[PDB]
């Protein structure tokens, strides 16, 4: 069978449920989905008959979305719903902890401060923010309202116990838990701050904007951001406590049934969905409001395969959250490495020994695997080729270190020096060879600069054929590859055409044209490659086409490149960059130039990790129009990281 097992969690969501099964049989055909109703105690009963395999699918706010996740239950989100309109949909909202201009403080600096929160128990305007702040707070930290007490000089918190712990209601006596407080809910809190009775407000993204009409007033607010800087009011994507998702659907993470669960609610949306007028509404009922859906929800949006909870709720929602259910605090250190192979991890180990602690080590499968673990604190730090540096950064990582070979590196177009017809005006119908789809050298400035020519990233149809490892296994840019059975076309070591060597090798034994960097000709040329494919060549054989029209010799490359490439750089979280920055340095003083295969962790041609100063943003270490290409070459990209990066910041 085909049937979701829908949970519900109260008596009018079954009810509901049970229409909802009813009637997309009228209109879902036989080899389609179909729905079965289970009813649950709670929302938590539903997680647990989901992971047991009684149930299939519910809807659940963040913090149970968390809940889910965790083990013996190992749920996660498969789709969204949406709200305020199909052109732009709204799937999240922002944490935020607005100020008065001109304060003079920021979020390591809040202790003493008054604080207006929407209300005890409420996400945004104290879960969220106190569960950021936890470790802040004065010890003991039970009973958290005694502490949040003894932190805030005074606050407004609705619904607190004031009788026990005053000061938490200084600012709105008696701590009011409903609208006859002033400084309730989110135009409450606001309010408590925009009439001066507090320092700091609690809220959403939006309550700034829902209470003041005129830029003029906005512009005497601020946010403060979590690296203890302030920015804007319109500038919350940058600078907000938590992100956090409306209404999640959730499924277990292992068998199911995704898909299924996917096409039923699309098809429900399609038929019964917002202003389709029929008897039966997706999102409204008789028997009562927010039945299995929210009724403000306008429809549904897939989860990008590779999304997980702790992704999709993001790692500042994880941070506090977590605090408020373990309640664990510190008493720098020790900087987790990613490896990508069992080479990369047995240097790493070794490196963590002579380190002495500082560094240790995780392993991945993947690069975006180790970005992941990056973005969600199982690791700290890699180092990633600017295509990988892009992406970490529309995944919120921030480039802190940039490995230097001495501005950076040439990307070059190579050809066989015989062929002199070949010139870069036009290269229609030739066989081209890539380092891999998506990095610096082999795709992004070579396919950038050809993007502006053709207008569009079918580039499998402008090259006859080629190998491009990351590409569609069925693409012509993979027919040139060489690697065997599930290797073909892979971004990785078991296809021997992957990476700048390879891409040369390519174009030595089947390509018409590689694009690599200005020094993976002259290294493996002359018998300092011992292999067979490079054994026998000289670099003389080989040309560079030059942006003019025109070629040149190998060693020319300065007067004959692409371009100039943003170096390979180190990526970490903001709230590591300090410490990655100084534990680097400090280990490359010791173990610098002062791997046992080939680019192991970094390029052998790194002399020196180097400082960023204000290049500490992928957008300003790549540059304007670095980042003008890549975005253009996206609408061919088939990254699922970043598939999933997007889908939560656009
Ligand atoms: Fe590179």
């Amino acid at each position: 069978d085909k049937t979701v097992r829908w949970c519900a969690v109260s008596e009018h969501e079954a009810t509901k449920c049970q229409s909802f099964r009813d009637h997309m049989k009228s209109v879902i055909p036989s080899d389609g989905p179909s729905v079965a109703c289970v009813k649950k105690a709670s929302y938590l009963d539903c997680i647990r008959a989901i992971a047991a395999n009684e149930a299939d699918a519910v809807t659940l706010d963040a913090g149970l979305v968390y809940d889910a996740y965790l083990a013996p239950n190992n749920l996660k989100p498969v789709v969204a719903e949406f709200y305020g309109s199909k052109e732009d949909p709204q799937t999240f909202y922002y944490a935020v902890a607005v100020v008065k201009k001109d304060s003079g403080f920021q979020m390591n600096q809040l202790r003493g401060k008054k604080s207006c929160h929407t209300g005890l128990g409420r996400s945004a305007g104290w879960n969220i923010p106190i569960g950021l702040l936890y470790c802040d707070l004065p010890e003991p930290r039970k009973p958290l309202e005694k502490a949040v007490a003894n932190f805030f000089s005074g606050s407004c918190a609705p619904c607190a116990d004031g009788t026990d712990f005053p000061q938490l209601c200084q600012l709105c006596p008696g701590c009011g838990c409903s609208t006859l407080n002033q400084y309730f809910g989110y135009s409450g809190a606001f309010k408590c701050l925009k009439d001066g009775a507090g320092d700091v407000a609690f809220v959403k993204h939006s309550t700034i904007f829902e209470n003041l009409a005129n830029k003029a007033d906005r512009d005497q607010y601020e946010l403060l951001c979590l690296d203890n800087t302030r920015k804007p009011v319109d500038e919350y994507k940058d600078c907000h406590l938590a992100q956090v998702p409306s209404h999640t659907v959730v499924a277990r993470s292992m068998g199911g049934k995704e898909d299924l669960i996917w096409e039923l609610l699309n098809q429900a949306q399609e038929h019964f969905g917002k202003d389709k007028s029929k008897e039966f509404q997706l999102f409204s009922s008789p028997h009562g409001k927010d039945l299995l859906f929210k009724d403000s929800a306008h429809g549904f949006l897939k989860v990008p395969p590779r999304m997980d909870a702790k992704m999709y709720l993001g790692y500042e929602y994880v941070t506090a959250i977590r605090n408020l259910r373990e309640g664990t605090c510190p008493e720098c250190k020790p900087v987790k490495w990613c490896a990508l192979s069992h080479h990369e991890r047995l240097k790493c180990d070794e490196w963590s020994v002579n380190s002495v602690g500082k560094i240790e080590c995780v392993s991945a499968e993947t690069t975006e695997d180790c970005i992941a673990k990056i973005m969600n604190g199982e690791a700290d730090a890699m180092s990633l080729d600017g295509g990988f540096v892009y992406i970490a950064g529309k995944c919120g990582l921030v480039p802190v270190l940039a490995e230097n070979y001495n501005a950076g590196y040439f990307a070059v177009a190579v050809v066989k020096k015989s062929a002199s017809d070949l010139t870069w005006d036009n290269l229609k119908g030739k066989k081209s060879c890539h380092t891999a789809v998506g990095r610096t050298a082999g795709w992004n400035i070579p396919m950038g600069l050809l993007y502006n020519k053709i207008n569009h990233c079918r580039f499998d149809e402008f090259f006859s054929e080629g190998c491009a490892p990351g590409s569609k296994k069925d693409s012509s840019l993979c027919k040139l590859c060489m690697g065997s059975g599930l290797n073909l076309c892979e971004p990785n070591n078991k296809e021997g055409y992957y990476g700048y060597t390879g891409a040369f090798r390519c174009l030595v034994e089947k390509g018409d044209v590689a694009f690599v960097k200005h020094q993976t000709v002259p290294q493996n040329t002359g018998g300092k490659n011992p292999d067979p494919w490079a054994k026998n060549l000289n670099e003389k054989d080989y040309e560079l086409l030059c942006l003019d029209g025109t070629r040149k010799p190998v060693e020319e490359y300065a007067n004959c490149h692409l371009a100039r490439a943003p170096n390979h750089a180190v990526v970490t979280r903001k709230d590591k960059e300090a410490c990655v920055h100084k534990i680097l340095r400090q280990q490359q003083h010791l173990f610098g130039s002062n791997s046992e295969t080939k680019d192991l962790l970094f390029r052998d041609d790194t002399v020196c990790l180097a400082k960023l100063h204000d290049r500490n943003t992928y957008e300003k270490y790549l540059g304007e129009e670095y980042v003008k290409a890549v975005g253009n070459l996206r609408k061919c990209s088939t990254s699922s990281l970043l598939e999933a990066c997007t889908f939560r910041r656009p």
